[PDB]
């Protein structure tokens, strides 16, 4: 073996290549770095004994589509192989197409996007026996009587004590043909009355301003209420969501200083480096604001900005994420800065508009900065920026809490201290403070604490919720409603071409008119 | 309303500014017109300073034979030389009443035998010896100081560098009793010279023991030193806790903010030592561990700790809060002290307190003490101040908790009080206790976790070092010093008085139940 | 400072190092606890090399009646067989789309015209073109690569050697356009035998344009050949002088220590022909002389140069060095750069660049660029580096120039810069000038001397040499090339938009006045 001296230098060289572009004070930083570079199994179940008490059938609409064979399933194969499902669950795929061979549907159509890790591979055909294909209409209410059949079966010989079985509805469908397949569940294959829930799993957009959303709400309203309706975005994760509700409410330390007499600014970040991808016809129609900023970044808002809870039950967080969302006035075009990628250096991301599919002219923002103005006792006076980009300079999403600085005593010897709370590229929750070196008061380092102590994944931690009932993480109807009113007006303005995109160019960090405007609204660079 | 206090604050300290924003560029009256105007809108490496390797020094050890200078001082400054922090020119001249032949035995024999034996040092002793001299002398005859006062000229003017004269600082390693005399000894003939250099005078403990006898001795001392010259030094206050307590609150808007009644629920000092007292009841018996270590060494810390922001870090902006919080303190009562006195312990390996032949037999000193109290400001009213020092008890620590209030909700018994420790015995640690969650997912499924806010001399020597650097943070002013045996002369007479007495308890253990009864009456929850 | 910032790299060297000395004797977890432990304390004569001559090889020299293949690539490997570093057992293909019937008169006509006539390799010219075979066929017919595959296996099985399988170079002497294919052409069926061989592929500039036009081309042969077999030639980067670069700093104390801000004051690499382009715009003015080699040859030179220490001298290693150099240049800007084109020899014998048939009438083509990169790292911040290329000067030189920083004290004008020049061109060279005593007697009187710190097959010889014995250290890697294309492109971007323009020069001068004016406005002091 000259072939272990090799290996064990390049773990050397690249060790070297670390501690010199970190540069620490350097056997501790090898030793956390070494760690790092490591970081036929059963499945052991997880699950609760409510879980495993009546049978389970998850029913995925639209299988064959790219959400759900490149998310959807690959998410449950996961949850399956952490032992999340239920033994004895039942997963089908709901679509249009006739299929001659179900098993080379499997394969070829699921089984290619499963996790190709080691310890999950060796699970895939297990996984596989659990699902079924169904080739069906979406507003037929014949065919989910014939699904129903389909599930009673499954369900009437589930080996366990309880009778009945759950439903769990994923429509991985576009949102036009919602209010026909809810209420072709209603009318043909809603659970048996021997017992079981009903729950309803529905994807983006819901709706494109105030008015279109609250049709769609009405339109699904009389088939399934807020407990059985589960408005997903894939990108909460619940990990980020303790971190903005534990670390704040447990603690007089950061329940004290959450608040408009301690925070110079709020600032909620979403930024990727990947463009449209070829389907820029699609987003031209909805834009950044409506893709990521009134959906996803305004929970997390809620949820950083909420008062307190009357409990930590589902509903009361709920509560008060639409309390403070209430709160908001709508944001005005003189409060937004829009963005549109041109072509990056290497050309890797064509321009916008070099997609064929974007229509000549296009207006359509693919980057946004915004200020919202939180009208009530907690928050008044402090700007909240939101901030979402495509085809920026890396993969980031993170709110950055700057606290108000202590001009006096320290003055040049100190600056604004900082809670980040970052969910990509990896998970970290950390305070930049100053503290003294170990002759002078005046000499000082900014230095951050980490706060934070194979777990699922953001999205599979929101099916997961929705298996176990806990609504926490999804939008609710009066909620939904609420966040249309912060937006719409900008939207309209937008659409009116009363504000224009400047063009930046991908890669970059954006138009440099946006960090102006972060700098312009209460955020000090240092 | 405790953030409009801190606003208001902060409000006047912005006003200020922008007066000296436009002061600074071309008088009273500029202030008042300003003022209606605004309104309507191995090797020593040397790391020492270039002043201080710019005029000459001599550091003069007076009573330079007695057992503190030997045994501490001269090891102190020995340090302070290995670690590159004495100018190199160092005139070091040790004064004292015995006439002594061999210069170079007393240096070897009375100073060598105390240096520190430590490897990186030992190479050192013989170079530091090189900047020592020796000087016999009384402490009052006029003659003598004059002689000094030739005998460092010679040495200033023998300095190979750019200012002319010479900076004295006079390090009184003396009982008290002498202070005055040689004060007034180094007034008519031994100051610094016209053309250049401060002076400076390090005296020692104790500086009286109540009210009356410590302005006996400032009255005494104020003549011939002022208050930027005169430093009363606190052997036991490092750099690095005064630090902690400073920057780690007032630069930082998080920690600044919850530093009141309102987020505070409790706060205690505490010094605690397993030595006992055993052969220095000559000196402890006289002083109790009141007077010892709390009227002045764990009182400066509280005042560090509680006081109002300062407009800079200049050091007399610094000392000015610590005088007026120390304003705000009542006095301590009786009804708010309980005392111990330590006996043998179980074991029997130590002896009690009055079993020593320098002991009065039936001694009612305290050699425990644990006492409340109150802070009367918008910032510290009703918040529970706690002090403890004893000697004799399970372990050796010194530290600074901070228990803030409960948030009951909602969390409840999923959470519990955050809190603050800065410790300094046995080793340096600060940390903030708060609770987090676990990964992997109810949201009341919590840890508590301790966060590490942390990121070289002796508390001693580094004293003499910022004494050296003109720096007078943590020395006792006058003032200060007066308001604090104010706050402590009263209970002290109680005591002398018999109207509280100590109870009784083994050397080793925590001290008398009473006091961790008294302490959780208080307002402290255990965690 | 300068001096701790080495001392930290070898400080962590030394720590690997130790790390290796143990986890050499009996695992990643190994390392940590290591490191919390640490811390706690006439005849060809054949010079080929046994792997080389222990299996089979064949070159493939694609596009091989192309002017480049038959004028340079085949009297390249004619030359390498001359000096004796092509294995005895060598098969070399020439492959084209041109049917021949009489292999032997191409071998003559188009190859053998173009060998060295030299006495010493005319012997061996018949001897060289036993090796070599023919093929004819498209670079994109996956029948061709198939049938070529069968024709090398056929001279591979037939090896009289230990190993089976053989190795192949594939010679892209081709356009650009056309590597794609040919590279997707080889994955599909000429790759070596699965039993053994490795595959390496040599293509030719240019490499793209510009960042987008670069990147593109890496894109499209990644997928079927990787940084360990893909090798981008540049026919002018010699092994002597790249050899000069590394070695000389960086197994010399002397020399690495003084390569730093705090020891230069400047540093030119220059690149000057007396040629000028006639007849050959159909190449050059669209791309102009910061693209034809400043962009690809001086800046390897200069990443060689400015690169911070490899851990060792692995290719991949020194690779991995130029690239993180090559990401601390700022983009080239249009204020720190001056153009130049010429005009027709004051002599009137050299005609001027626009004076061409094939050169675009009114054409702004550079034919001269000088311009200052500045390295913002700990190692360069501050110091000027100067890149010069022009066509049609004085003389024909390629050299750097490193200017160290005067001593002014105490020798003054008895004194002045110290400077290291590595030359390549018209010849090689390596000298530092100082400044020495002369003997018979003022210390004052001095000389300048030259010290020459000097002790085969051309630079292009040598690049085919190292790709057969696989070394990547003179070949830019695909990511070196990319930010090398983002240091450039900006700067071609303004200069395609007009945004400066070049200065005229006559034919045979130094250049532009202005230039050496910008030269002597950005550190260098004439000697």
């Amino acid at each position: 073996q000259d072939a272990y001296v090799a290996d064990v230098d390049g773990i050397l060289d690249v060790l070297r290549a670390q501690v010199l572009e970190r540069k620490p004070d350097i056997f501790q930083f090898i030793s956390k770095s070494a760690l790092s570079l490591q970081k036929c199994d059963r499945i052991n179940c997880k699950v609760k004994d409510e879980q495993k008490s009546r049978a389970l059938t998850i029913i995925v609409f639209g299988a064959s589509g790219d959400l759900a064979k490149k998310k959807t399933f690959p998410a449950l194969f996961d949850l399956y192989c952490g032992g999340l499902l239920p033994p004895e669950v039942n997963i089908i795929g709901y679509a249009r197409t006739k299929v001659d061979d179900v098993e080379k549907w499997k394969h070829e159509t699921l089984m290619k996007y499963f996790s190709n890790l080691s310890e999950r591979g060796c699970h895939a055909e297990d996984f596989l026996k659990h699902i079924s294909y169904f080739c069906g209409a979406y507003d037929s209410v014949d065919d989910f009587k014939r699904l129903d059949a389909v599930i009673r079966e499954k369900e009437n010989a589930f080996k366990g004590p309880e009778k009945g079985g759950n439903r769990l509805f994923y429509l991985a469908l576009p949102p036009s043909v919602f209010a026909s397949v809810c209420e072709s569940i209603h009318k043909g294959a809603m659970p048996q009355e021997v017992g079981g829930w009903v729950r309803v799993i529905i994807e983006k957009p819901f709706g494109r301003d105030t008015k279109s959303s609250a049709e769609l709400s009405q339109a699904l309203e009389p088939f399934f209420d807020e407990s059985q309706l589960y408005r997903i975005d894939h990108y909460l994760g619940k990990e980020m969501v303790q971190n903005i509700i534990t670390t704040r409410f447990a603690n007089r330390i950061f329940s004290a200083v959450w608040n408009a007499s301690n925070i110079a600014c709020v600032q909620i970040t979403f930024k990727e480096t990947i463009g449209t991808e070829g389907r820029g016809g699609y987003f031209d129609s909805i834009g950044i604001i409506r893709d990521v900023m009134q959906n996803h970044l305004t929970q997390i808002l809620a949820l950083l900005a909420m008062e307190k809870p009357r409990s930590l039950d589902a509903e009361c967080i709920r509560d008060e994420k639409v309390s403070v969302l209430k709160c908001i006035e709508p944001i005005t075009k003189e409060n937004c800065v829009l963005g549109q990628y041109t072509a990056s250096a290497d050309g890797s991301i064509p321009g916008y508009l070099e997609d064929v599919t974007v229509p000549e002219g296009s207006t359509c923002p693919t980057f946004a900065v915004m200020r919202l103005n939180i009208n009530n006792d907690r928050w008044a006076g402090v700007p909240f920026i939101l901030k979402a980009g495509k085809a920026v300079e890396q993969k980031y999403v993170a709110i950055r809490i700057q606290f108000r600085d202590e001009v006096h005593p320290y003055g040049e010897a100190t600056q604004r201290n900082e809670l980040v709370i970052r969910a990509q590229p990896s998970e970290a929750m950390y305070v930049k403070i100053t503290t003294k070196v170990p002759g002078d008061l005046r000499q000082t380092h900014q230095t951050e604490l980490d706060l934070t102590y194979r777990l699922p994944d953001a999205y599979e931690s929101l099916i997961n919720d929705a298996l176990l009932g806990n609504s926490t993480n999804f939008v609710r109807k009066d909620e939904l409603d609420v966040a249309w009113r912060i937006f719409t007006p900008l939207l309209h303005q937008i659409d009116s071409g009363e504000i224009k995109p400047i063009p930046y160019q991908a890669g970059t960090r954006g138009p440099k008119e946006a960090d102006e405007f972060i700098a312009n609204n209460g955020f000090k660079h240092q």
